[PDB]
RNA sequence: UAGAAGAAGUAAAUAUGUUAGGACCCGAAAGAUGGUGAACUAUACUUGAACGGAUUGAAGCCGAAGGAAACUUUGGUGGAAGAUUCACGCAGUGUUAACGUGCAAAUUACUUGUCAUAUUUGAGUAUAGGGGCGAAAGACUCAUCGAACUAUCUAGUAGCUGGUUCCACCUGAAUAUUCCCUUAGGAAGGUCAAAGUAUUAAUAGUAUUGAUUGGUAAAGAUAAUGAUUAGGUGU
RNA sequence: AUAAACAUACUUUGAAUCGGCCAAGUCUGGUAAGCAGGACUGGCGAUGCGGGAUGAACCGAACGUCGAGAUAAAGUGCCAAA
RNA sequence: AAAAUGAAGACAUUUUAACGAGUAAGGAAACGAAAUGGCGUAAGGACAACAAAAGUAGUAAAGAUUUAAAGUAAUUUAGAUUGAAACUGUCCUUAGUGCAGAUCUUGGUGGUAGUAGCAAAUACUAAGAAGAGGAAAAAAACAUCUUAGAACUGAAGAGGAGAAAGGUUCCUAAACAACAUUACUUGGAUUAGGGUGAAUCGAUCCUAAAUUACAGAUGGAAAUCCUUAAGAAAAGGAUUGAAAGGGAAUAAGAUUAAUAGUUCUUAAUCAAGAGAAAUGGUAACAUAUCAUGAACUUUAAAAUGGAGUGUGAAAAUCUACGGAAGAGUUCUCUUUUCUUCUUAACAAAAGUAAAUUCCACUGAAAUGAAUCAAUCAGAGAAGUGGAAUUUAUUGGCUUUGUAAGAAAUUCAAUGAAUUGUGGUAUUUUUGCAGUCUUCAUAAAAAUUAAAGGGAAUCUUUUGCUCGUACUAAUAACCGCAACAGGUCUCCAAGAAGCAAAAUCUUUAGUUAAAUAGAAUAACGCAGGUAAGGGAAGUCGGCAACAUAGCUCUGUAAGUUAGCAAGAAAGAGUAGCUCUGGUGAUUAUCGAAUCAGAACUUUAAAGGUUAGGGGAAUCCGACUGUUUAAUAAAAACAUAGCAUUCUGAUAAAUCUAAAAGGUUCAUUACAGAAUGUGAUUUCUGCCCAGUGCUCUGAAUGUCAAGGUAAUGAAAUUUACUUAAGCGCGGGUUAACGGCGGGAGUAACUAUGACUCUCUUAAGGUAGCCAAAUGCCUCGUCAUCUAAUUAGUGACGCGCAUGAAUGGAUCACCGUGAUUCCCACUGUCCCUAUCUGCAAUCUAGUGAAACCACAGUCAAGGGAACGGGCUUGAUUGGAACGGCGGGGAAAGAAGACCCUGUUGAGCUUGACUCUAAUUUAUCAUGUGAAAUUUUCACUCAUUUCGUUAAAUGUUAAAAAAACAUUAAAAUUGAAACAGGCGAUUGAAAGAGAUAGACGGGGAGUUUGGCUGGGGCGGCACAUCUGUUACAAGAUAACGCAGGUGUCCAAAGAUGAACUCAAUGAGGACAGAAACCUCAUGUAGAAUAUAAGGGUAUAAGUUCAUUUGAUUAUUGAUUCCAGUACAAUCAAUAACUCUGAAAUGAUGGCCUAACGAUCCCUAAGAUUUUUAAUUAG
RNA sequence: GGGGUGUCAGAAAAGUUACCACAGGGAUAACUGGCUUGUGGCAGCCAAGCGCUCAUAGCGACGUUGCUUUUUGAUCCUUCGAUGUCGGCUCUUCCUAUCCAUUUCAAGCAGAAUUGAAAAAAGGUAUGAUUGUUCACCAUUUAAUAGGGAACGUGAGCUGGGU
RNA sequence: CGAGAGGAACCGUUGUGUCACGCCACUGGAUUAUUCAAUUAUUUGAUCAAAUAGUGUUGAGAAUCUAACACGUGUUGAAAU
């Protein structure tokens, strides 16, 4: 038959990101002396909203400490930040809202975002609406920490790993019904082209595994193997379960 | 069962037959390989352009009256909605009207619908052939799409259809049999023609006489195997 | 007994063909068929001519170009020779 | 055919006799008594006046047209005419050698046929001019230009201009052969000239989506990737990308046959050049350059959605007062109706606005201030006084310079006159202020200015390159064209009206845009009306009719409480003369809007524009999309609901590969993959089957490898290995599924109730003759006079049913169905009116089609003749209609079947394949347990930065600033052979091996057949019969049979006689066992049927293995091939019998099988060599 | 010799196309026509009986002989480089196996209403609800509201309801 | 005729329906004699007179055509069956 929708997805044509006026790259600023053993001080200039995203941005405004001018970052919004605020980020910042920490000196149960899977890498896991982990345990003799993440998975990481203190902004965000086609047309505004899905059965079969004959069906099991080919991967992949959860 | 038994073969020009090659001439739907296309249409992005008149009246706000309170009744203000309609436009519901060698290789007239946010539209730009694009009809991809266009392989193959060019003279057929993936076709064989021989235990789609073979027509039915209507005699 | 020397025996090479159809003092299946399928022979196909008004097969009889006569099937009131 | 003659005659000899039809097919050449005979086309080698000028030809070749002759024919010969330079006859040789067909190719030409047509876009007329081109017994029409009449487009135009596209079509002159469906003096047509002027408009400059280079990376290759990451490349990142985005700077008048923000006059602007460092104000802030301001850093501008309301200003229209000039009307009036009364870029500052934001004084409550709405205040309202910015250039409007000297309207014959002031009116344009809305927040750079810091100490010149004409469309672009189709924009008057609607008109444009004139038939296309009845027409109210604006009253069931709703329904509306309400300025001035009252009439929305309404049922919730060119929908989308996987070095996925690419400038409120389709109510039972999964098991089965053994070695053998399958569990909003019989309640039904077969579960809640029910037009009500229709019920429901979603409908729908009211030519049943055609004429002028053609009846025939046979009957040429025929035209039937012809799609069809997956190999170091587990980094992976303090020693009050160092190489500490982290000898890419893999590639899907399919095997095969007394022999003819069975059921010898019947014998009888008699097979013989058989071929007994080896010759199917079977002998060794004999499987007719490949048995009887003796 | 090809002189082989395509076919089906007439329709002969008596007013069993092509069968002769395939609407003609009107005979014909039969096809034979329907069934009206053919009459005559 | 219930026919007279042929007097319908009149919108300065809205529209409307809507004729005679 044909090239499915999923695989027509993977060439980077008209499915590319619609990422033109996105105000640029959300993360912690690079590591250095003065934030490993040092705090610096950051000016939250404005809070921005950034197309195609649920929170926030905050235009932090740094100063160089090793030359002249200005080191402005870009920061996703912590719930409370407002403008003129001041936030320390460094290994000997104090324990608030909006302040960049190692995840080894935040005391067990500390709630942070933004956090980096492996350090230096500035920002990698908590960074949706609302979201945020939490620190589970320390361990000092091999200098890993315990996090639990959004999705309720245990992940260790460096105890040297960066994080901001607190909740994403914009929590709440998905509890608003949609209610018209319209507003869901511009919910993808700055996002990929995904929206109108066709259901597979309303195909034909060179379209789609499930293109149906007389009957509007499947006709085969949608729980699949995980090495099925690129083209033949529809519906449910490894499924270990399926019907309504109890 | 091949051979020998006082060797016959060879060469070249023709004719006929078999075989391969375009193969007596014309004919597929297809397959592969390499290039050209988004000036039509499909979707996406960048940068521009285009809402005039009415209908209805959501929150929010203000007065008056009633109330212990919660608040309610009533009169305004406000101008929301993928709200209702008209117009410039656009589409194509009906007449299954006109036309149907047309104005037109899809148009015209009235009617109908729709007529700014899932709107309409120009330019630039991106996506290309077992690929793209698709609010999904196998739809659209330059009047070409259930796999575009163009050139080469390629005079593709065809047991199938159509055609196959001067005269006179002589001879003159076939539908049995065996095998086939065989049943619209082949090979062995029968019928036929043309060449070339042999003095030749090498004549007969006939009748007669003679010795035979057979089990058909007929015939039979307490003659064998069966079928079937009755009438006497005896126990 | 009759016939047979352009008799007889062939040898070699090869063409086309194996869709058939009709008749009947014949048969089988079928109610039956201008139906389907067979035995024997003769025909049409490949075939014109005279007759049946006309007709692939029926009847007479098969064909180089003509003249004259006797005929065949069948006919002789007119079309139409008698 | 036979005789005779026979070197040359000639006619392919002479004589006699017999014969001669023919499709497919054959008879090549030569061959003297000739093994068929000849004609024609073209070219090659010879021959052609025999005596030394040797075929024909300017005294007319070839060719063409005909007249005659010869030949059975193919053809040849000659004359005449035309023609004017080459050609012919015979013999061999050679071949691109003979045409009526191929829907044949190319070219030309007929009938149709002077036929169909030259009918959308309201429309032309008179006089004159030019011209060959309005003549004439009306030849009724006449192209261009001027004037007059009459008209249309109607200012979202048939107007004035651009982008794209076109490319000279632009202007003028000469000229009309061709072209614009007649004509043309016209033309976007022919010929020849002319025409496009920029410092200010654009391109050029910048960047957007995106695009492309050197080096690098990848690739067998072409080439691909990367666009600043990999680089000794580029303070920071290369090229291209916009005539609609950003952008230094120009206007008015005049001018040309044509160019003008481009030329001329006048008047401007811009850029690049040349000749210890200021005041004022309390403050917001202000000063014809002034009044210094480097490196470095920051801020702002360029540069930002949409809706709606209010309002400032300008312009257009309208209007008030005063006029000046011209024009129209005027025997009826009209102090009247119409036109003109204007002003640029750039600057100035008499006078004077609206809105917003700040500053100073003061301190608000009895809270005030304000808007159409809002909104605001002790982080300070209101008041008073100030400052700033915006308002199409300076500074918004009037005004001024430019500048009246221009331009407009008149007058005179170049010269003269005038060029006030307003509006609480409408529209458009351009700004401003707040309000609403987003799970939408609505570009970048070139370039410019300011700030922080304090390093250093007016005149004039020039402004280059390219585009510039014209159309921009009912004739310049794209559709074959002067095509009713398509194609993006700017400016935009009056009436009337809610309206940029319909209708009419002014400025401008045009009267031609594929020809007309006469007549006024039929049938038409477009627009209409109609008596009485009112859907009776019809599949169906299809078409048409009917309602239609505004004001007032009134408005149901149902409902998601928002709607339904313009529900439904009723009344009013004209003209004229009046009355009253709604304001501003302080009596004057002004606005359209509402209400009311007399009177009159032809009783009033209706010229134009302008909803038909109601009661139900089905589907989809809605707005939206859809098969360009027969389907616009119930289909797709949708919001909502639900499920699966993934912690980013991931999931999905593109690529041959890749420091490769997409979601991802992302991070579970996310990314990817699916089903159902709003809301309400609810989603029942089933894990057996197939999927998916497991956090799971070991020693069932499993590869290449690894190890070990034997052997001279290959080889062989044994043991051990992962995933996968198997074993066990989970999962259905995964694919899916969700029973049968019988009996029983005091009459008749029905069966609450038991019985028992059975499943993984037995269809649950609901719903129903449903767009789902065969029977079926189900049964009962209701709708109608009448109901295969509709609706409401019943439900053992062929074959309803729960996210393949079940039930439910409020609003909504160019969706499907039924019924009412109203209205009507749908109909009874047709009449009639208009325009354009059709008819005839002048000019002009095709196409489809065509074997030849064209009166009937019957017969026969290929079973439906125009032709043939027999009759009926006919006068030649035809015009307007017409739709019976020509089995009329259009198209190698699209339905069905046959091809050993395909293509799309599907699937554990066969054979493979990319992706996925598992194991082994590919040697980093240092160790411990029985190779595994450890520790490190050094290859390797994944990352981050301006490779910006690594390692080890040493010493949350404040949205503000932080840089170019003083001082004495320090100030500002040293070193490591690690830029910093992460993974790490594991993972990736390679090879080999196993699994999985319709995601993909290639191919196949037998035959016979009263069409094919389903059924059956008449396909290999045997018996009886059809079957016709030799042989052969049909049907999907009839009655049946085979794919075996047998160490005995083979061989032999001997003995015996069978089935049945009668008569006897204790239990014993109809049937037990014994005896006699009769007994032609009526028994038995493995089997289907038919044959054969009695001292047997049957039963019993006994021996036995001939059911063996080797070699020949025949018979049956037969093609006289193979296989198979049937026989006759010979040479061995044997069995049985006393022996003759018999025995090479079964009493006979069926019981079966090639090439290649695999796998067993056999080849010692004999021949050699070497060595002794002769 | 054995291992086998059963499609048995012996390929290694699953479907569906209503999106379909090509070479062909009347060697071959779906429609008319043609032969046949089982089936359908109509008509006869005999006379066991019914008809209160009476085989034949009216019927006529058990048997038996025909005709028709208006049903459906049976066949495959023509048409597969195409004969436009149902019904309805409009219109003409033809058959008689006559429904009415005309003329007659018979009856178990008293009258009226009827029933059987002969001459006769010149003239008439309707309006509607439901269904695409042919067919059917209802409600009326009429003197009667008969049955059929013409390529199952009639698509360059219409419609497009069904297929 | 019949017990009764019920219950005809021939001649004669008069009408209706349909079919066919006609016809325009009376009744009705169409009507661009844009006839006569009225009137909405636009334009002629107003009155008069018109024009435009492809026939602006409405009322009456002759002629001509026509009726299933008006009205006449086919009641008609001999012979042979």
């Amino acid at each position: 038959g044909r090239r499915t929708l999923s695989q027509r997805k993977g060439r980077g044509s008209i499915f590319k990101s619609r990422s033109h006026h996105k105000l640029g790259v959300a993360q912690h600023r690079a590591i250095d002396f003065f934030e490993r053993h040092s705090t610096v001080r950051g000016l939250v200039k404005s809070i921005e909203h950034d197309p195609g995203r649920g929170a926030p941005l905050a235009r932090v405004v740094f100063r160089n400490p090793r030359q002249y001018g200005l080191d402005k970052e870009l920061f996703i919004c912590a719930e409370g930040l407002y403008s003129g605020q001041y936030i320390y980020c460094g290994s000997k910042a104090s324990l608030h809202i909006g302040n960049v920490l190692p995840i080894g000196q935040c005391p067990e149960g500390t709630v942070v975002c933004n956090v980096e899977s492996k350090p230096g890498d500035r920002g990698i896991i908590a960074r949706a609406s609302g979201n945020y982990a939490t620190v589970i345990s320390h361990n000092a003799d091999n200098e890993t920490t315990r996090i639990r993440l959004p999705s309720g998975a245990k992940k260790t990481l460096k105890s040297n790993c960066r994080a901001m203190v607190g909740i994403i902004a914009g929590g709440g965000r998905t509890e608003k019904p949609i209610l018209k086609a319209g507003v869901a047309y511009r919910m993808y505004k700055a996002k990929r082209t995904t929206w109108p899905r066709v259901r597979g059965v309303a195909m034909n079969p060179v379209d789609h595994p499930h293109g149906g004959g007389n009957h509007q069906h499947v006709g085969h099991p949608t729980t699949l193997k995980r090495s099925s080919p690129p083209g033949q991967k529809a519906g449910k992949v490894a499924a270990r379960r399926t019907g309504l959860i109890r």
